[PDB]
């Protein structure tokens, strides 16, 4: 027999109990879900997404976040969340809506779960089957190599599918993951990163660029860019798939113009 399913039909919501929050640095959280039993699995494919929904100030608020648990976690789900506070930035007075409402929350307290979606399911074994939009069928692409390009919480699609080829010693695919952040401070899930590269080195490899650099610091600085891509990615005649996820300028200015430049298609790229 196979586990319960949690996400049973993508028009249901379903509310989920928190049960743990735990700090990743000054801004980011995990936050941890009981499923509806402790038998219960997600139902959720790598490379997927949920959506959070929540009745916020009187109006109806929605957001995607990115589990980073997978279908062989019993009884929980696990999110990687950034806060975004207000009476800090001076453009963002109020902060974020759902980030604060979700930080406010307090343990036994729910909010509705809806998914999967995405264009993208890894299939295992290097095969990723990518819709170009939600209005086709999926196509297989099969590669030996990924390259991933991160900027701030856009690490957690990256980290779910690292998570499911690391976990399977049959699956022989390559990750070479660069990842930006706005400091050192800020850097996401860090040892965790540093530990899949201890454990995995020959399928991981790992590389930084943050805005601004401490004194002492091995890694890049600044934006990504062409160097860093052609560095830190594998080639283009290896064919890879390019995966980016970040902010907007962060894809628009830093990974579709470098992508560009060193070769890697289009068709070879796909952003989260
Ligand atoms: C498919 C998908 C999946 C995603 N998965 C994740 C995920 O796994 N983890 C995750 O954390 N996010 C993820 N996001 C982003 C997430 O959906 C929300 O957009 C995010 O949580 C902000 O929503 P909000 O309602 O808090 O902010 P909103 O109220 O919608 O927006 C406020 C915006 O103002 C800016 N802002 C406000 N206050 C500050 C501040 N103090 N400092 C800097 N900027 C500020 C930010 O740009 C912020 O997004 C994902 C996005 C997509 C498209
Ligand atoms: N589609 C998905 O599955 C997911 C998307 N995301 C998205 O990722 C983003 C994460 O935002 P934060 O963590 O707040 O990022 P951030 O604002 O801290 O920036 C992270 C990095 O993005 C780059 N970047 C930012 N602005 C740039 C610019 N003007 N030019 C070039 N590069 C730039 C820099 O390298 C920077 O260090 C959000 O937009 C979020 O919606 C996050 C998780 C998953």
């Amino acid at each position: 027999s196979t586990p319960a399913i949690t996400l049973e039909n993508p028009d249901i919501k379903y509310p989920l109990r928190l049960i743990d929050k735990e700090v990743v640095n000054h801004d980011t959280r995990r936050f941890r879900f009981a499923l509806p039993s402790p038998q219960h699995i997600l139902g959720l494919p790598v490379g997927q997404h949920i959506y959070l929904s929540a009745r916020i100030d009187g109006n109806l608020v929605i957001r995607p976040y990115v589990p980073v648990s997978s279908d062989d976690d019993k009884g929980f789900v696990d999110l990687v969340i950034k806060v975004y506070f207000k009476d800090t930035h001076p453009k963002f007075p109020a902060g974020g809506k759902m980030s604060q409402y979700l930080e406010s929350m307090k343990i036994g307290d729910t909010i509705e779960f809806r998914g999967p979606n995405g264009l993208l399911v890894y299939q295992g074994k290097g095969k990723f089957a990518i819709r170009p939009d939600k209005k086709s069928s999926p196509v297989i692409k099969t590669v030996k190599s990924v390259g991933m390009i991160a900027g701030g919480t856009g690490i957690t699609p990256m980290l779910q599918v690292i998570r499911a080829i690391m976990k399977d010693p049959d699956d022989h695919t390559v990750c070479h993951l660069l990842f930006a952040n706005q400091t050192e401070k800020d850097i996401l899930l860090r040892p965790e990163l540093e530990e899949l590269r201890n454990e995995h080195s020959a399928r991981f490899k790992l590389w930084y660029t943050v805005d601004r650099a401490p004194e002492a610091w091995d890694y890049s600085q600044g934006f990504v860019n062409e160097e860093m891509i052609r560095d830190h990615l594998p080639p283009p005649e290896e064919e890879p798939l390019v995966l980016m996820c970040g902010p907007p300028p962060m894809i628009q200015y830093a990974c579709l113009p470098n992508l560009e430049r060193v070769g890697h298609p289009k068709e070879r790229c796909f952003a989260f």
